[PDB]
């Protein structure tokens, strides 16, 4: 209480845009989260000590896979933390607080697997778990570090404000399994097309915020090209490494996952950026206006896949 966190000057100013970069200082990420949270949500939301102490065991339960890491954690909040601000005064005191957190956490112990390979491997959270596989799991490792001493930055909430905010955590990390994104956004379409769009609906807010997940989630694919690129290189190395596990079980992997297909990734960037990524920004524009650099810079993306094709790159 009377402790800001403050960032360098050109942190302080680029971490309010959406193509913004947390940087390769590991060390800095969990000053990055709470200068957002504090700006955010506000610097009376969560204990700093408790907060201090929840982040750093969530740091600790991210495993040092090349894509599904804590870099991905913290790198997925700061998109949420852009739309928050962009969009201030759409959004609930418990929405702020959940949804930041919610990022933080939603891939945590993420082993770099699919929810297919666990399901082909016979993995035991593929028995505890049948559909949303590994976000089940994460969000149970959510509520296992909140539970631990010291760690409840829920603590000052009502009974009932608890239970919302675990909720809104529990569907907003659940809607980041890309398996439920298409049915999510098609309904998405049709509310706002024809009207029926209703942000006092719990139900349609709950879609919109499923959305603004996907949309943190892939926003690899808003950032300026070399880190797009850059990043596509981890993602790769984790289906390639699935593919490897998948040649193992004497199963061929799709293509997405198979290192002998390589030659393929810009076509395969091409089908991502038209099937996922455009339509999950569009729909997302239409819903929230300055959210509208997420689909502009998505498009650019798209264009140097395209170059790259091409042989220009
Ligand atoms: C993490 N994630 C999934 C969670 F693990 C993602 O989907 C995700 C998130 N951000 N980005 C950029 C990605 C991503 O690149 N997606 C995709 C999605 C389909 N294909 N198909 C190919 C391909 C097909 C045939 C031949 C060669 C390649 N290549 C991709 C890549
Ligand atoms: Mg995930
Ligand atoms: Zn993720």
């Amino acid at each position: 209480g009377l402790m800001q966190f403050t960032l360098p000057v050109r942190l302080c100013k680029e971490i309010e845009l959406f193509h913004f970069d947390i940087g390769p200082f590991e060390n800095m990420w969990p000053g990055i989260f709470v200068y957002m949270v504090h700006r955010s949500c506000g610097t009376s939301c969560f204990e700093l000590e408790k907060l201090c102490r929840f982040i750093m065991s969530v740091k600790k339960n991210y495993r040092r896979v090349p894509y599904h890491n804590w870099k991905h954690a913290v790198t997925v909040a700061h998109c949420m933390y852009a739309i928050l601000q962009n969009n201030h005064t759409l959004f609930t005191d418990l929405e702020r607080k959940g949804l930041l957190i919610a990022c933080l956490c939603h891939d945590l112990d993420h082993r770099g697997f699919s929810n297919s390979y666990l399901q082909k491997f016979d993995h035991p959270l593929a028995a505890l778990y049948s559909t949303s596989t590994m976000e089940q799991h994460h969000f149970s490792q959510t509520v296992s570090i909140l539970q631990l001493e010291g760690h409840n930055i829920f603590s000052t909430l009502s009974s009932s404000e608890y239970e919302q905010v675990l909720e809104i955590i529990r569907k907003a990390i659940i809607a980041t399994d890309l398996a439920l994104y298409f049915g999510n956004r098609k309904q998405l379409e049709e509310m706002y097309q024809t009207g029926s769009l209703n942000l006092n609906n719990q139900s349609h807010r709950d879609r919109v915020i499923g959305l603004m997940m996907t949309a943190c989630d892939l926003c690899s694919v808003t950032k300026l090209w070399p880190v797009t690129k850059l990043t596509a290189n981890d993602i790769y190395a984790e289906f390639w490494a699935e593919g490897d596990e998948m040649k193992k079980l004497g199963i061929q992997p799709i293509p997405m996952m198979d290192r002998d297909k390589k030659d393929e990734v810009p076509q395969g960037q091409l089908g991502f950026y038209n099937a996922v990524a455009i339509p999950c920004y569009t729909t997302l524009t239409q819903i929230l206006p300055p959210t509208e650099p997420l689909l502009k810079a998505c498009r650019d993306n798209l264009s140097q896949w395209e170059k790259v094709i091409r042989g220009e790159e």
